[PDB]
């Protein structure tokens, strides 16, 4: 019995496991209940705090993954399976994990809270790419990660109802955040320096905590990687959640109370089986059950909230990877695949646009096409393929990111922006996909430091740099290395200068304007074009 | 006769002519100036198509330029060379249907390629007698036969009541065509080859050139064409029949005037009266719009230039087309608040948006907003230098560059051999401010060989470059190909194709080949903007 692996939290005692990191040991406290299991009559309901327990609770192993869809497009291919559930699926899934240095820190240590993505339909804090041991051992960080309910279980809403109020998967997150405030000092964490970080849906979730007042007393800084609360995919209107929830109910054979009661009688896979049948159009980068603009957790649309918000004493780090949209093309757009170069025709490019921008009228999709076509090389298959990925990435990530960055900067936040441009040497997806969505995470988490993983020594050095920016950001709100001099410095992003930096194997480079001309199309013109059909 | 110079006496279908021996830098040229080609379109012949000139008796003196067609005289900058160089330089009269011929001296041994110039001036102005159109250098240096004609402009040339007998419209184009017929019948008398005739013109003249290409009865009268900073397609070069009728009946109201009655009353009006009100009839506050222009009548133009270029067959034709570096700057100072020749014209963002409404007067609010969003630099959305240069570009692109690119593509796709250029050299003698770059019209003195006149103050480099451009223009006239046949060491000028979209820089440096004439931006104007009009 190691005194270092025993912790008394408010609910009772816990026993961790000493793990081996390349540099030395870390303590991990995995599978901690932070809520009552949301099972039975608690399906679709806000989480309740976990009742205290007798004895010493075994926190040496990851808990179950929230009930979700398992990917089937490329069975047994690492590039897809690396995101698939790596534990048993259960609705009993509300647990969090804590890594700390060993011995546990002498003084209060900045806390990093990770919120996974997965389109609000998938994910788990147990995936190898979210391994907290490196950040804990190398940087001295206390690292936290929670499971939150995904899919229908997290986001099925009948707005204004008592029994499916919507946004419960975000309340799961808020609860883990509260758990950290109350409990993290016992692990050596500083609850007075908490930084949220997340990628994709995790980043939009982080963005919703910025925009929801009750969340604001539970963190100090935020990192949003490749996702935003604003934009076309991260929320739905109250009317449209109602539509999709009552559609799913028809599909499984089911007065709000009557309807919800019947949905609660349904086996979990029954919900998942029909989860994708409720989207209004054939689309990609669009998810059925997502946070709803309820007038509660979200008092207005994210767009409204970022336009009028006051972000006085907030610091934010945001960025994108080089090829945000490539990954999504293989899952819906005819002519695209990982098993070849995916060289498309003009006709397939026009069809792909109607799927990547499903909300577009004829005129608006034509404006997209006429903008993304290279008029010197209009029928060139390589250009057309790359433009298709660009449409998807710009519309869904880069331009929302640029819109958020600018509003936050203008409204008194401190913002730092990046583009991640290094393609993992170990990447299993083909070259044409470039640096796809999700593929910065392994570097930020420090995975190249594990020698058995086969990364180059250059990528190990680059990981160490990224871990430093991210933890310097957590410590100080400024990602710059206070010991390093000539770097060059990473400047804050502003609406005037519009400076962001390239994260790649070369030293930092400062660039201005994150797709400025193209994003003006998406953020300024396109709305005016749709709102007159 | 018997005392006169034997080489200056020539007979044409209408009678005997006496010309003048002119001095060009390299030696003498023959010039036959103010040859009447029509009956004076005066009195009851106002607004009427031209009738061929009736034969005269005795020897007609063809030693001085004739009257300039009745027109507006520019007043923005009185005394300023930059504007005055374009103003009438002979008496204004409705009796103006005369043409000019320059040939080598003595006249050429064997039949010589004929170049026919058609002046610009928005269809409301121009004269073939302006200094910048002087044919003496092309004649002397290239051995060229050069013809230029006066045609009617403004209400006199283009006021139409489409369908009427008394004002059918397009008669200014009919003057041009009559002069092309005069060349077929009579140019052999001067050593000119009627089986090798090349039209060239700039701005409205280039539009004119383009309309002879699109008009069947003109096709038998010329063989090759040069369109310089102008096209028959685009937003300014024609109006619909309904719009012409509307403009004609307003002008009529303004001067106090059944179509016969209306026109009979216009014919009783002093020329100056019509001129005094012609600008008063445009539908919006605008620049690069002209009141009285070719009308889509279903006769001279059987359909819109757009319909005809898209569906035409241009098999047996070679075309040279191009643009200057700064097509729009000139137009700004006549109508966009915040722009002047006398300062740097740095404008605010508000002055930009207002200017876009004036430069694109046919645009809805959505369309104007598209233009503003496309041309804004979103790194520096409020920078006054960028906004100034963006404003110029909007106007240049909308009216010239994108119409030209549209034309070149259609023509090339449909049988014609096409060669394309951008003219990027700014005269060392230009009187317009630096900000205006290389304005509309400021290539013409180079094609015409003016720098060769040592009394004009061009650089030696400019003399050499002028000589180069005259070689290209005349090689094109000769052979439908601007490239020197012998000289293979010079860099070549490839044809423009839809596939490769190749064009050349014209500056003091050897030809450089570039690809795509504003391809991204002209997709906005040519492909997207029309569709946003339909909403
Ligand atoms: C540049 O010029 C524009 C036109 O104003 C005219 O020319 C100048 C020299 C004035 O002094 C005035 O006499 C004329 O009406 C102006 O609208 C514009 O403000 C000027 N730009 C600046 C900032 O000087
Ligand atoms: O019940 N869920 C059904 C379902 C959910 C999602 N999809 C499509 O999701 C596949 N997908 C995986 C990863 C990605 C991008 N990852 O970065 C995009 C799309 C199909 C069916
Ligand atoms: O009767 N005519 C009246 C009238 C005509 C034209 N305008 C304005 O046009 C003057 N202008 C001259 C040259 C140019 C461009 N030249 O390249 C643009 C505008 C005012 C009144
Ligand atoms: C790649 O594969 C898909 C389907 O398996 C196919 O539609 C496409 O034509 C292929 N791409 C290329 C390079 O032709
Ligand atoms: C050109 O230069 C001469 C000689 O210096 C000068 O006197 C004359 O006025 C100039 N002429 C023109 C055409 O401007």
């Amino acid at each position: 019995e190691d005194p270092q692996l025993l912790v008394r939290v408010r609910g009772g005692q816990l026993r961790g496991i000493r793990l081996k990191a390349p540099g030395g040991p870390v303590s991990a406290f995995l599978g901690i209940p932070f809520a009552e299991p949301p099972v039975g009559s608690r399906r679709f309901m806000p989480p309740e705090p976990k009742r205290p327990w007798s004895g010493v609770l075994d926190a040496t192993t990851f808990q179950n993954v929230c009930y979700q869809y398992v990917d089937t497009l490329y069975p047994g291919f690492e590039g897809t399976e690396m995101w698939n559930p790596n534990r048993e699926l259960s609705e009993d899934c509300l647990y969090l994990n804590v890594w700390t240095p060993y011995p546990r820190p002498a003084s209060p240590t900045p806390v990093l809270i990770w919120i996974y993505g997965g389109g609000f339909y998938s994910g788990a804090a147990s995936l190898d790419v979210y391994d907290g041991r490196f950040l804990a051992q190398v940087e001295g960080a206390v690292l936290v990660s929670m499971n939150y309910r995904v899919g229908t279980f997290g986001f099925l809403a009948l707005p204004g109802s008592r029994e499916a109020p919507g946004n419960v998967g975000l309340l799961d997150q808020r609860l883990a955040l509260q758990w950290v405030q109350e409990n993290i000092a016992a692990f050596g964490g500083d609850p007075m320096s908490v930084t949220l970080f997340g990628e994709s849906a995790g980043a939009a979730s982080v963005g919703m905590h910025i925009l929801s007042l009750p969340s604001r007393s539970l963190f100090h800084r935020a990192v949003l990687q490749s996702g935003t609360p604003n934009g076309p995919w991260a929320t739905v209107s109250a009317g449209e959640a109602r539509r999709r929830a009552t559609l799913l109910a028809r599909l499984v054979g089911c007065n709000d109370t009557e309807l919800i009661a019947c949905l609660r009688t349904r086996p979990a896979q029954d919900l998942v089986d029909h989860e994708w049948h409720v989207l209004p159009q054939e689309s990609i980068f669009r998810f059925s059950f997502v946070p709803v603009v309820d007038g509660d957790f979200l008092s207005d649309t994210p767009e409204a909230l970022i336009n009028t918000g006051d972000f006085q004493d907030l610091q934010v780090l945001v960025g994108v990877v080089k090829d945000e949209g490539s990954y999504f093309l293989v899952y819906g757009v005819p002519g695209f695949s990982k098993d070849n170069e995916s060289l498309i025709s003009r006709a397939q490019f026009l069809a792909g646009v109607r799927i990547g921008v499903p909300q577009a009228s004829d005129l608006a999709a034509e404006a997209v096409v006429l903008h993304y076509t290279d008029w010197l090389h209009p029928e060139d298959p390589t250009h057309l393929r790359d433009a298709m990925s660009a449409v998807v990435g710009d519309h869904n990530v880069v331009c929302p990111v640029a819109q958020l960055a600018g509003r936050l900067a203008a409204q008194g936040a401190r913002v730092y922006a990046y583009i991640f441009e290094h393609r993992a040497s170990t990447l299993t997806w083909p070259l044409w996909m470039g640096v796809p969505h999700g593929y910065e995470i392994e570097f930020i988490f420090g995975l190249p430091l594990d020698p058995s993983l086969n990364y180059t020594t250059e990528e190990r050095i680059f990981a160490q740099r990224l871990m430093k920016y991210w933890t310097n950001f957590a410590r100080t709100g400024d990602p710059n290395d206070p010991r390093d001099s000539k770097s060059p410095q990473w400047p804050p992003y502003t609406t005037a200068a519009q400076q962001y930096v390239s994260l790649n194997l070369k030293p930092l480079e400062v660039r201005r304007g994150l797709r400025a001309q193209t994003c003006a199309f998406w953020n300024r013109f396109l709305p005016k074009l749709l709102s007159a059909t």
